[PDB]
């Protein structure tokens, strides 16, 4: 029993974290086989960051300008190139601790584990969801750039996020490992215009099912609604529309509890309209939206048949 | 910026987790040097669990009754002994991945990372706090026994918790790595109600300081309180007493913000008497008590002088 925000065990990723220094800037990089991946703004001076000509800045650099440290050992850089906002440093040594891995681009609403690093050294691990406005609500200090987000899918590490920036509102922005930003953001010091954030409805419903599986049932009502009526109410509360695909992926949880998805929607509608009665659900006084249906299935052992 | 429940990176502990099987019971063990530590109730049948005499149960066991698997590799058991509620299995091979480590017994209010494991395989990682009633509000399923809690001090893993049991209320209980339970609990199927859980006041104050450092200030007021008048209020709401030692450990945060501890206590007194009136603090609608003063110092970069 119990329900907690849980991250993947981070060991396979820890063995890939290195420190990258260029000039006086130090941040983290990801060493997979004979390539280190890191944010390209490691090459910028303060002046460059106001209006960076990255293509010209990278040409001006030489391999000897990149200091790559893997624990106590310096790795020799023997080539460099750029893919969108990620710098790729070729090193003369392949990482023997490279895990089976893939680079994936996640969708809003999806969750992943963040390995926060400083000075090439892993510091903490926490679960995050990609917000509908493509930001993440993380905890990061200076030196965290290059920290990565990932999921473990069977025997493979699926890297989905590289940290690049904190917006002035205190939320975070980054790229996939092909160097493309999530959201309309750029790696420079300039106005960055995040969309209004919204609540991830399918995840809230998943978490209400987790509550029921754990015996927290007070908020259930016997009513059921239509998908269209639910969406009319929920969008007044800045919730994302619920789609038939969302209904379908909640199916394992509706099966386990015997509570139809549109019956749970009517329970959520009443919570939004009338509030949480001064009560908690799974230890929270607010509706939680950073747990996906699969996060709930895995933590509650829902997928067994007996 | 940001404030998140964060666990330590788990890799140093992942390298120590093994599977231990006795009869048809399988659970997890912790392999350090040439010893594997696990809950002693791995030797019990269903009948035994109702009323075990562990010394007598262990006399009839031989080294060959213990199957220890590290990956797809069996470890030869060459001795077995019991220390309080932990079984120690001597194996013929020292774990080459043993980190620097120590065994510590933590206090209520203290936080630690849990590496939840199944079949000797790490599954997820999360932060939790020891409750004043010596229970932990964890997330554990059948097969999690043997999972461990820990803190890291740069290079040293301080092991503080081994998981043994879920009470019928859904909370968890376990031992330190010397086998002594936290709290009045026993490794037997028998009634064992936990004491009343109370709120960890010093941690709530630390979290209010985290909020101020992150820009949430709406709850600060011009009221003042003595320590005793604060405790007279807090105890009415099942908060632990705040002592002068707690006031001192909040020193770094009262220094960073310029807000005296007793002035923050006056803010807490008003929140307790009146609620938050439709507001949130650091994204929560309740007063959070599972972050220690040092958790706040570390995420909020408080321990620098410039
Ligand atoms: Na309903």
């Amino acid at each position: 029993s119990g329900f907690r925000k849980m991250a993947f065990p981070s060991g396979k990723v820890e063995g890939c974290m290195v420190q990258v220094t260029c000039g006086t800037t130090t941040l983290n990089g990801l060493w997979l086989d004979d390539v280190v991946y890191c944010p390209r703004h490691v090459i910028c001076t303060s002046e460059d960051m106001l209006n960076p000509n990255y293509e010209d800045l990278l040409i001006r650099k030489s391999n000897h300008n990149f200091l790559v440290q893997a624990g106590n050992v310096q790795l020799r850089v023997i080539g460099h190139s750029m893919q969108n906002c990620v710098l790729k440093l070729k090193v003369d040594t392949a990482n023997p601790k490279t895990p089976k891995y893939k680079f994936v681009r996640i969708q809003p609403g999806q969750t992943f584990s963040v390995l926060a690093c400083y000075n090439g050294s892993p510091s903490g691990v926490y679960q995050c969801a990609m917000r509908p406005n493509f930001t993440i609500k993380g905890s990061f200090l200076n030196g965290s750039c290059g920290s990565v987000g990932f999921n473990i899918d069977y025997d493979c590490v699926s890297f989905c996020y590289m940290h690049h920036m904190e917006l002035p509102t205190g939320v975070h922005a980054g790229t996939d490992l092909e160097g493309n930003f999530y959201g309309p953001f750029v790696d420079r010091q300039t106005a960055q215009a995040a969309g209004t954030d919204t609540t991830i409805t399918v995840n809230v419903l998943a978490w209400l099912y987790a509550a029921v599986i754990n015996g927290d049932r007070w908020f259930l009502n016997r009513f059921t609604t239509t998908l269209n009526d639910f969406n009319l109410v929920a969008m007044k509360y800045n919730y994302e529309p619920l789609t038939q695909d969302h209904v379908d992926i909640l199916g394992p949880l509706s099966a386990q509890t015997g509570i139809a998805v549109l019956d749970m929607c009517a329970s959520l509608k009443e919570l939004l309209q009338n509030g949480m009665n001064g009560r908690t659900i799974l230890g929270s006084a607010l509706l939680e939206d950073e747990f996906t249906p699969f996060d709930v299935v895995r933590q509650c052992n829902v997928a067994t048949l007996q």
